């Protein structure tokens, strides 16, 4: 009915599919932007049985991206890194047309227009900051999500509860706090704020205070949650800088990326702005699952690990 047609590009990503799901949840129409030449096909199926419209094409495709945007009212960009600049496809199509009404870049991670990571991963960060400044000019209405960690993601990563090892790996002291909130929840209050007013042209970020742990206590609570004690090995963050210096790439982005998160602790290292908008905050009928539901999650019915594309 009155529900904002919803267009999402890289739906069938790791975050991506998050978002095409909470949309559909939400009841808003969703058009799922993706390549002809698919290898995600039962992805896409079950979109569709979901009541997503599928639209095959290349980004480079400008006149049928420009169509599409004029049957759409916000777009929804969950590109992968080495896709970053290609949003200027996207920006391009949304400026044509001119009827987008909220427009989500890529991001979903770090706030990088106020934290700076090592090299590896500045220059990806700053591939990120060169959309925004590109939104900001043109004067297209827009919503940053600082989505901080992936939850099942960085869960598996960091405790690889698949492994029956009886050590576990800590990068840097450990010391460093991070906000890590689940991906399931990160798609619906994407959703969400696309159409809140109160996120019109501002930065989201997502830092529930019952998600914020470091990668020490996070240890401690699994431990106890499965009644096992682990080894734990260090990492020394000289070590890391090191290898981000002479491994090549993309080997070297992950690890520019931990050093940013786990040691830096960039996603916690910064105080609210005045016109910063915290989505816990936001809706009383919603909350985010906490750390303590996440291990509950991964004892009883663990999600496969991933990895992202460099």
């Amino acid at each position: 009915g009155m529900k904002s047609k919803i267009l999402i590009f890289g739906g069938t990503g790791y975050i991506g599919n998050h978002m095409v799901k909470g949309s559909l949840k939400l009841g808003h129409p969703t058009y799922v932007f993706t390549r002809p030449n698919s290898s995600k096909t039962t992805l896409l199926d079950e979109f569709q049985s979901l009541g997503a419209i599928i639209v095959k094409g290349e980004l480079d495709e400008h006149e049928k991206l420009v169509e599409l945007m004029k049957k759409v009212d916000v777009v929804i960009s969950a590109l992968a890194f080495p896709q970053i600049l290609d949003q200027f496809k996207i920006l391009e199509a949304i400026k044509v047309a001119g009827n987008i009404k909220r427009f989500l870049p890529s991001d979903f991670g770090v706030e990088e227009d106020r934290i700076n990571a090592l090299p590896p991963f500045e220059a990806l960060i700053e591939r990120k900051r060169m959309i925004r400044r590109a939104i900001e000019e043109a004067n297209i209405p827009y919503t940053y999500v600082s989505a901080n960690c992936f939850a099942s993601y960085f869960i598996n990563y960091l405790l690889r509860p698949y492994d029956p090892k009886d050590e576990i790996t800590v990068y840097g002291t450990g010391e460093a706090k991070f906000a890590m909130n689940y991906e399931q929840d990160i798609g619906l209050y994407t959703i969400k704020v696309a159409t809140d007013p109160r996120a019109l042209n501002r930065v989201v970020i997502y830092r529930p205070s019952t998600n914020i742990i470091t990668q020490l206590e996070l240890i401690s609570r699994w431990e106890k949650k499965i009644g096992k004690k682990f080894k734990k090995i260090h990492v020394p963050e000289e070590e890391i800088v090191a290898l981000t210096k002479e491994l090549p790439e993309p080997e070297n982005i992950p690890i520019a990326i931990l050093h940013c998160l786990f040691i830096d602790g960039a996603t916690m290292s910064y105080d609210f702005k005045e016109n910063d908008v915290e989505a816990s905050t936001l809706y009383p009928e919603l909350k985010f699952t906490t750390i303590d539901e996440l291990l509950d999650i991964f004892v009883h019915d663990p999600p496969p690990p991933a990895s992202a594309a460099f």
